[PDB]
């Protein structure tokens, strides 16, 4: 779909079975979700944008639906404010920015 | 034009008499600036990312022309580690996401 940025680019993504609302972020080299249980090994990590650095942990080749389409890559998890799909996810749906 | 996410998406902006490099960001509300001495009036505001808040002036209808596309708006100024253009300008230049 087209999607215009009057109001945040929120959409429902699947991701460990269980339904979530998630902003398409370009502006996001990694993807970060709140905090929540997911299945598989992790190792720690951290990542920083405004305001300084947050302490995530990484979680790689996971299954992730979004908008209907599917992606599998990194995922953070972490006390982000908002779930946030970033770029190393929104090149596998085939994401673009257009104008 | 059409902009991939394999890369940050990075273009030059014009603002206030200067070309510089930002960020188009659709998870961004406002556009942030990194520190720069614009002219006029000013409000303190306080934006928050990932990791906290940080202080900047918020400057009123300012101009900046994005990849040749004019638009007009709030424009908020302080240390951020990358100029970043949000939704109050994305929209006025007919940008979307599509996939
Ligand atoms: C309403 O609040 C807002 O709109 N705040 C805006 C904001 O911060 N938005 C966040 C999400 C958010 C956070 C908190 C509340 C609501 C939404 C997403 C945004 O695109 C940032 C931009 C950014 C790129 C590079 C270095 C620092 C920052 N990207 C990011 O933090 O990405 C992370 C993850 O991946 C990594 O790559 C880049 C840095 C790493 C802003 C106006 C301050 C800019």
């Amino acid at each position: 779909p087209q999607i215009t940025l009057w109001k945040r680019p929120l959409v429902t993504i699947k991701i460990g079975g269980q339904l979530k609302e998630a902003l398409l972020d370009t502006g996001a080299d990694d993807t970060v979700l709140e905090e929540m249980n997911l299945p598989g090994r992790w190792k720690p990590k951290m990542i920083g944008g405004i305001g300084g650095f947050i302490k995530v942990r990484q979680y790689d080749q996971i299954l992730i639906e979004i908008c209907g389409h599917k992606a599998i890559g990194t995922v953070l998890v972490g006390p982000t404010p908002v779930n946030i799909i970033g770029r190393n996810l929104l090149t596998q749906i085939g994401c673009t920015l257009n104008f």
